[PDB]
């Protein structure tokens, strides 16, 4: 298992504008369009993030050429943020994985927002880290997909995801 196939299982894939968990206008692997209540102004994103009059639809291969981006950026985001890189650095490889998704779901800012638990997963205090992981809206809005990435945290092995 990697990051793209952890990812995938978690946002799923569409090829129609859609609505978040959150209302927003989405598309492909959880790509967000616009926090905008128009579908209007969501198309006109979609344009410009394509390069092409996609009146709404797109491939397969449009949906995948923004995941790899998305990714890409998280990554990035991660490495360029003073509090989210020594975290980062000092995980091992599944757990990684694990903090990227978070990013992907809630950005950076979100995530360094998350100051407590940051501080226990440095210090490889998994059980404590998982239980104040669980303390947020982050939780409480969107359960069976936090409880794998906390599970993630927790244990550092891909059991979370077997199953699905």
């Amino acid at each position: 298992m990697n990051i793209f196939e952890m990812l995938r299982i978690d946002e799923g894939l569409r090829l129609k504008i859609y609505k978040d968990t959150e209302g927003y206008y989405t598309i492909g692997i959880g790509h967000l369009l616009t926090k905008s209540p128009s579908l209007n102004a969501a198309k006109s994103e979609l344009d410009k993030a394509i390069g092409r009059n996609c009146n709404g639809v797109i491939t397969k291969d449009e949906a995948e050429k923004l995941f790899n981006q998305d990714v890409d950026a998280a990554v990035r985001g991660i490495l360029r943020n003073a509090k989210l890189k020594p975290v980062y650095d000092s995980l091992d490889a599944v757990r990684r994985c694990a903090l990227i998704n978070m990013v992907f779901q809630m950005g950076e800012t979100g995530v360094a927002g998350f100051t407590n638990s940051l501080r226990m997963l440095q210090q490889k205090r998994w059980d404590e880290a998982a239980v104040n992981l669980a303390k947020s809206r982050w939780y409480n809005q969107t359960p069976n997909r936090a409880k794998r990435v906390i599970t993630t945290f927790r244990t550092g092995v891909w059991d979370a995801y077997k199953n699905l």
